[PDB]
C-alpha cells in the first residue's frame, strides 16, 4: 500500500507555521543534490545563505499570497516529507526544487506534488515551465521525461528541460 508509517499523506501550500520543518527539509533536499559534487565544507556553508529562515519566510509569504512563488509541501500524517517551489514570473513558470525525503521516495507522492503544482498553476494561466537537472542525476532526469519536460539545452553542467501548457 504505502510503507510511509501514515494513514494519510497529502499536498497543500506551505503555511508560516511550517517553517522550521521545512528549514531541516531544505537543508537535505541540498546535500541530495549534491553530496557526489561539493565539498562537505561547501555544503555546510551554502544551506546557510539559501536556506536562510528569512529567505524561507519570504518564499512562504509570496506562495501565501498568490504572488511569484508557488510552495507546496507533501505531509504524512501531519509531517512534512518533502516540497516542490516554483517561480512564476508572468505565464512563465521555473521550477526551482522538487524534493522527497529517501525513506518517502514513492514516485506517486513526487508526481502528486508535482501534479497539483500543475492544477494551481492551470487556474493562474502558466503555460510554460522550465527547470534545470545536473547531468549525473539521472533519477531526477528520469522522473522529469516520464511527467513531460524535454531537453531544450544543456547550461553546461545543467539539462534546460521544459514543458508546455
Amino acid at each position: 500500500y504505502f510503507q510511509s508509517n501514515a494513514m494519510s499523506i497529502e499536498i497543500r501550500k506551505l503555511s508560516i507555521e511550517d517553517l522550521e520543518t521545512l528549514i531541516e527539509v531544505a537543508r537535505e533536499s541540498w546535500k541530495w543534490t549534491y553530496a557526489g559534487i561539493y565539498s562537505e565544507e561547501y555544503i555546510e556553508s551554502w544551506i546557510r545563505e539559501k536556506y536562510s529562515k528569512e529567505k524561507l519566510l519570504n518564499e512562504i509569504v509570496r506562495s501565501q499570497s498568490n504572488l511569484d512563488i508557488l510552495f507546496l509541501g507533501a505531509f504524512a500524517d501531519s509531517t512534512l516529507i518533502g516540497f516542490i517551489e516554483l517561480k512564476i514570473i508572468a505565464n512563465k513558470a521555473e521550477l526551482l526544487r522538487l524534493y522527497l525525503k529517501p525513506e518517502y521516495t514513492h514516485k506517486k507522492i513526487g508526481k502528486t506534488l508535482l501534479l497539483e503544482a500543475e492544477k494551481i498553476m492551470k487556474k493562474k494561466g502558466i503555460l510554460e515551465c522550465r527547470l534545470y537537472v545536473h547531468r549525473q542525476n539521472s533519477v531526477g532526469f528520469s522522473f522529469y521525461y516520464k511527467n513531460g519536460f524535454k531537453v531544450e539545452d544543456t547550461d553546461g553542467s545543467d539539462f534546460i528541460m521544459e514543458k508546455k501548457y
